[PDB]
């Protein structure tokens, strides 16, 4: 068993996005959002920024709804917005190199009412509705249809309900109220041994084609053989039980596992244990999105970057991350790959469940190389500073998605969470992130000997 009551609709292949099986996927996409948002008990918290490096939760409040009117009005599907104040206020977000920037940033900002947001989202959602039960959807939907505005606010609304869970996440548990139906994976067991796997070498093909039959971001595009040589990694993600023993054997403390950057990080934040755990009468809790429960020792360790590196340094002798072009040859091998959107059942993706899951339970998440979990459970981090690949270009609907992130200041991340929803659950998707930041996401390790 595992979670059902709340349900998120599978993506849909751009030749069979008909008008009423895109209806279903809006409205899926707006009542998940919804649903989430909900679940802040007082209006009042919607002015707190639970993470020092995003905006108040007040603006992602509206900013999904805002994203789809601007990029309707950009491919001339709407003739006007809803609020040409909100539009411009919930434009776009941030990504601070530190919290003094941001909060110089949103020092003088008036925000409306959380009740004058709500009325926003309820209004955009029936405008959004009506150009959709009023537009032809001529079969196959491509890059260069008017419709790929309301494909691209789909899957950013999507990606918003993962960013924004792991806001709540640090609210306080009496600030929020878990939804009906919201199930955590079981989180009793004790790990089983982490087995090294050796992964054959051979030639991938990163990137996507211009004409493939599925909404994706520009980054995603472009075209990139790679030879990898053979190396080995963790069949499991690295678990909360083995992270535990790093910090036993003080992790934290030896500089010789960090970095001069990464244990400024590391001081300045008086960091001790991974983000969501707590210590607390001679054990440690978790932080599931709701609820503090007893740490589940078999599900993976969820850390920034940082972290996954210092605990490469303490396992020493040349551990190290993948690279992206090591995670798609395990994941997907060598193979005019066929994605079978029905396979995301297969992995803890798409709210299977509420949570990680422990490594290896989802029985038919393990890839064909050996490797559990390479798509699923948690985001992994990948030693991959974000770049574009060869035939890469901007969409005209977003030219800033990707390209001012090609700064040798975020690292990767592959392979989809718990949590993760849409297009975003399937191959061509490339995730990226400060490797300060925290996500649902951990990591395996890798070594080439
Ligand atoms: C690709 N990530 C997940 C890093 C992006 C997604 C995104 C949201 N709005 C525009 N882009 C981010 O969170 O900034
Ligand atoms: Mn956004
Ligand atoms: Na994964």
């Amino acid at each position: 068993s595992h979670m059902s009551f709340i349900k998120s609709q599978l993506p849909i292949f751009l030749n069979n996005c008909t008008q009423d099986s895109v209806i279903n996927y809006f409205q899926n996409s707006w009542e998940l959002e919804n649903i989430l948002m909900r679940s802040i008990i007082d209006d009042e918290t919607f002015y707190i920024n639970p993470d020092p490096l995003r905006n108040p939760l007040i603006f992602y409040l509206g900013h999904s709804a805002a994203f789809y009117i601007n990029k309707l009005i950009r491919v001339e599907l709407l003739e006007k917005g809803i609020n040409s104040d909100y539009e411009i206020l919930f434009e776009f977000g941030v990504d601070p190199e530190n919290a003094e920037e941001l909060n110089q940033a949103i020092a003088h900002i008036n925000w409306p009412d959380v009740r004058q947001v709500w009325d926003y989202r309820n209004k955009a959602y029936e405008v959004i509705l009506e150009v959709i039960k009023n537009t032809t959807f001529d079969l196959p939907i491509h890059a260069s249809h008017p419709l790929w505005a309301l494909m691209m606010g789909m899957e950013h609304q999507r990606i918003h309900f993962e960013t924004s869970s792991m806001l709540l996440r640090q609210l306080p548990t009496e600030k929020v109220e878990k939804p009906q139906g919201w199930q955590y994976a079981p989180s009793q067991g004790v790990p089983n041994t982490n087995k090294m796997i050796l992964v054959e070498g051979g030639t991938v093909t990163l990137g996507k084609a211009k004409d493939n039959p599925l909404y994706g971001w520009d980054c995603e595009y472009g075209d990139r053989l790679v030879k990898v040589d053979s190396f080995f990694a963790s069949q499991y993600l690295v678990t909360n039980g083995e992270f535990l023993e790093f910090i036993n054997r003080k992790g934290y403390e030896t500089q010789s596992y960090w970095n001069e950057k990464s244990w400024q990080w590391k001081e300045e934040n008086k960091v001790k244990n991974p983000k969501f755990w707590q210590f607390n009468n001679g054990k440690y809790s978790y932080r599931a999105m709701f609820d503090e429960i007893p740490l589940p020792l078999d599900w993976p360790v969820e850390v920034n970057y940082y972290e996954a590196m210092a605990y490469c340094g303490w396992k020493g002798k040349g551990t190290r991350l993948m690279s992206e072009a090591e995670w798609n040859l395990a994941a997907y091998g060598s193979n005019n790959y066929q994605v079978d959107i029905e396979k995301v059942n297969d992995y803890n993706l798409n709210l299977k469940f509420g949570s990680p899951s422990p490594v290896g339970l989802v029985k038919t998440a393990q890839s064909h190389s050996g490797l559990w979990d390479l798509r699923g459970n948690v985001w992994e981090w990948l030693d991959e500073n974000f770049h574009p690949l060869p035939g890469f270009e901007p969409h005209f609907l977003y030219e800033d998605n990707s390209a001012p992130f090609f700064d040798n200041n975020h690292k990767m991340m592959l392979g989809g969470a718990w949590v993760t929803q849409g297009t975003e659950t399937l191959k061509y998707y490339r995730n990226w992130f400060r490797p300060n930041f925290y996500q649902h996401a951990g990591f395996r390790i890798v070594t080439n000997h």
